[PDB]
């Protein structure tokens, strides 16, 4: 019984999961890795991003608050350099302790660094980063390349000076205005990040706010965004980019738009075109991405993949989770990702959070549905903030009464949505929920609250009463 | 069929949720209040409490953060008046609201205003507060009269001008030196409020700080208080208070300790002295509190009680679900409170949540446990914040695995807690709790990370790794 030879492509959270389950059930893995160890989460995507936007929000609340007729405010003077050294020592201090220090301190692993594609289904060849090649032969072999941000085809902009969010995260200075292509998570994150750190923010959103979401999160967040002066122009895109004198000039239908920096924040394609896929029979989608079942077997029975690279969410949580499962089958178990609970959380201020089924998607499946909508001026500990944007939305399946669906927008979303989370888990109605104790003053109790409107008026209802 | 006639006697959480379900089964119901509408919570509670918490961590945030390196702070100037204007606007328009209007559009329901007391099990006699009496017939009765604050009999604290939580939260002005008495919920809440509004705060603790809860909250929490400059007294009492000059000077055994306002927080006892219950055959124990069964029955069968005038755990979702409760089961029904998954809440910063056993709890109850306790430095979300103040504890049954308690002290750990009761209710192991997909960089991913280290290193797992 020699030990199953798997190899790895990538180092992120897909193949980080992967390598480390791969060695608990006694692999030998070879893991090849192009760039800096531990790929986007990391270096360049959730950690660096969440830092930066708890450091907007701390600006924002030392600008403004609620509170502001009894507690004095100011603009506070921004050092990016700072900051920017703050983030990136946290970020170089979690790759070595939790990717370089896990790799290295493992005799089962062997770190290549270099460039891999498929030679066959049970070789890759990898163009070394010191130069030459080397053959890494395997019995199973675990493809986790990632995404990478996708570029509009807009005349001018290949040529211009223009960032994607790694160019953002890693700036030392706070640009006087800043333009966002985009509409999604990428764009709006970072776009309330520049602004409360000092940036003047316009966004182009080709459609409006969280296009593909349900309609009550991108208004309630183009609402926020407008009342604290990012201007957010919807149904609007940029037909040309110059970059002259030192600054972007945008052609747009509004008119002409300048700016000293660019984001553009349009999605993120598969890393797939470098792998040589068809040497292996693995199957592509019309995207690029990997296509894989529930236990992230591709169409080779040999090469799994996981992550951003594959066709499912793209979210740390699912790569990992996914890496993890396929290491399993890779060595001779038989597990599955099950994503039927799985949560989402965008860090604007106030968040966006959302599990299971919108409206319109139950709608899409056959499923017939009801749904209460409340709004956080119903919430107590909203109202004890002075800050009652958003909401909270429940979908269920009529005639079970079945939790199907939430979403919300609300400070902490993203931590009360892990109770609606684990009640759809536990397949609970809302009733059911609506009769379980909630801390008073919470904004998770908005659940219990919204969950109550689907049998009476929450005007009508006393403090705490259920 | 006639109507029943039920008697509610006070207007707070557990009265408000009792006269309403009442009404909603049929029943005439005559509601006495000698005070104000509305009771604790909205009046001299919850509410005004949570608004001045919030407006102490805007100060606070406004003073000082972790990201100060790169953004400039400021000691903001704070004007009470107006942070108590604000206050009580909220508090005033909340008793309107949810309370007065609730009452007063219901012509199932006559409001008196006056001190009740049981003529005999069938009857009520009301001192009126406009002068006189009326008696008041009754089918059932819910004795829902809250609780007042206690006062320890210190020599000289009697006739000084010192505050409860009530006076302190009415307070105009922000006093530059307060001295508090106590060590729990209402002395930390408003101490850590106070001092982050500007006053210089000593609290003298008898014991340890939260000394009846697992040791590690009272550890943490007096190293956060003290990391921000409240002075924390441990094994510490005023045997002489003395208020001369115009300030209060105390005698203790850390020596002399001199203050412009004195909070008095020991405790809340059940308010029954005025009852006459021995007139209609309900027992109330050596505090003084009404004893109660999980129906809210007393003694009596025509009598029931609902609130912090019982003895169940003092919580206003805890009144108004008893109180709920006692109205089905006046109105012919059979209906019991389940408290085996009720969570708490300290507004504290970092707050203290629990839900279930602790480890003593557990012990003591003949349960065999074991733990594991996640500081807060292994948590995403702490470390990107820069604030790694705290921990997550959880406790389960060994060899069921099964989850039956968790403490934790965190920012937003009100929040997560509710993740933990539902993952209780449900009879959830702690692997099965870590199988969920939760969120990367929020709170409650703290939870699944708790839960991983039952079965392996947290040091050694990767990004979202499970
Ligand atoms: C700005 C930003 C913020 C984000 N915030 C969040 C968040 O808050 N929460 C969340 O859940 N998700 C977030 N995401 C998404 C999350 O970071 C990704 O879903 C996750 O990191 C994907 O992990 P992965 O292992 O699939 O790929 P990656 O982490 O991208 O790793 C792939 C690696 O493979 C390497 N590679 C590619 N091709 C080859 C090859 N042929 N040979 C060798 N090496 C190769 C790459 O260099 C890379 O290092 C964010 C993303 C961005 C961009
Ligand atoms: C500062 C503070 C902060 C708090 N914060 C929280 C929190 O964040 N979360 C939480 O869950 N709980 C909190 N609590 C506790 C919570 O407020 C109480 O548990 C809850 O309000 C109790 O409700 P109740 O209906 O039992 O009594 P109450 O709200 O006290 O109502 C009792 C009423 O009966 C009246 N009354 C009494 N005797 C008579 C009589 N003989 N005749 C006529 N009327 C009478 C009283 O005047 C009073 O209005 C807090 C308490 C305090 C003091
Ligand atoms: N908190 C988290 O979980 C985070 C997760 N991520 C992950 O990374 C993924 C990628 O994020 P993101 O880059 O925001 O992409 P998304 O795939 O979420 O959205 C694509 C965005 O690009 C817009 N778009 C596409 N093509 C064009 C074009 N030609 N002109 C103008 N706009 C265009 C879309 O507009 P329209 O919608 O109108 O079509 C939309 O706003 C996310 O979906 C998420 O899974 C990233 C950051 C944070
Ligand atoms: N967020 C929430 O849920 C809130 C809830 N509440 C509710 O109200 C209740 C009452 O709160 P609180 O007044 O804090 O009382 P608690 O009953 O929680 O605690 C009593 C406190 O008084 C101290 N004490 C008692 N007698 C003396 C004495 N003679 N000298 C010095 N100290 C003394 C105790 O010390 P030791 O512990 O050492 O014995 C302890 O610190 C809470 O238990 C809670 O249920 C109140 C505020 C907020």
């Amino acid at each position: 019984e020699p030990p199953v030879q798997v190899a790895v492509i990538g180092s992120g959270g897909a193949a980080m999961a992967a390598a480390l389950k791969a060695v608990e059930q006694g692999a030998q893995v070879t893991l090849i890795e192009r760039g800096t160890i531990g790929g986007t989460c990391v270096n360049v995507g959730c950690v660096p991003s969440k830092i930066m936007i708890r450091a907007a929000h701390i600006a924002h609340l030392r600008r403004e608050s609620p509170f502001d007729g009894g507690i004095a405010a100011t603009v506070p003077t921004i050092d990016r350099s700072k900051l920017l050294a703050q983030q990136q020592a946290r970020v170089d201090e979690l790759r070595h302790a939790k990717y370089e220090g896990i790799l290295g301190g493992n005799p089962a692993i062997t770190v290549v660094h270099g460039e891999a594609r498929f030679k066959d289904d049970q070789s890759l060849t990898v163009r070394l980063n010191e130069g030459g090649e080397r053959v890494v032969m395997f019995d199973r072999c675990l493809v986790a390349t990632g995404a990478s941000p996708a570029v509009p085809p807009i005349p001018g902009l290949k040529e211009s000076p223009y960032w994607t969010s790694t160019e953002a995260l890693a700036s030392d200075t706070i640009p006087e205005r800043l333009a966002v292509i985009g509409s999604s998570v990428v764009a709006l994150e970072l776009a309330q990040a520049f602004a409360r750190l000092g940036s003047k923010v316009t966004v182009l959103a080709r459609n409006t706010l969280f296009f593909r979401e349900d309609p009550a999160i991108g208004e309630a967040v183009t609402a926020a965004f407008r009342a604290e002066g990012i201007e957010v122009l919807e149904h609007t895109q940029a037909s040309q980019v110059a970059h002259m004198d030192g600054e972007f000039v945008l052609t747009t239908t509004h008119g002409e738009l300048r700016a000293d920096k660019l984001l553009v924040a349009t999605g993120r394609t598969p890393n797939t075109r470098s792998l040589a896929l068809d040497a292996a029979g693995v199957t592509v989608n019309a995207q690029g991405a990997i296509v894989i079942d529930q236990g992230m077997r591709t169409s080779n029975p040999n090469i799994y993949a996981a992550g951003d690279c594959t066709d499912q969410p793209q979210f740390v949580y699912v790569a990992a989770a996914a890496g993890t499962r396929a290491a399993i089958n890779m060595t001779g178990g038989d597990a599955a990702l099950d994503l039927t609970a799985m949560p989402a959380v965008v860090f604007t201020d106030p968040q966006v959070a959302t599990v299971g089924y919108s409206e319109a998607e139950a709608h899409h499946d056959g499923i017939e549905t009801d749904s209460r909508t409340l709004t956080l001026d119903n919430v107590p500990r909203a109202l004890a903030n002075f800050d009652t944007r958003g909401f909270i939305k429940l979908v269920i399946e009529e005639g079970s009464h079945r939790l199907i669906g939430v979403q919300a927008v609300a400070p902490e979303a993203g931590e009360l949505i892990q109770t609606a989370a684990l009640a759809i888990r536990n397949r609970m109605t809302v009733q059911e929920l609506a009769d379980q104790l909630f801390p008073y003053l919470t904004m998770v109790e908005g659940l219990k609250l919204a969950a109550q409107t689907f049998n009476k008026d929450v005007k009508q209802l006393s403090a705490a009463a259920g």
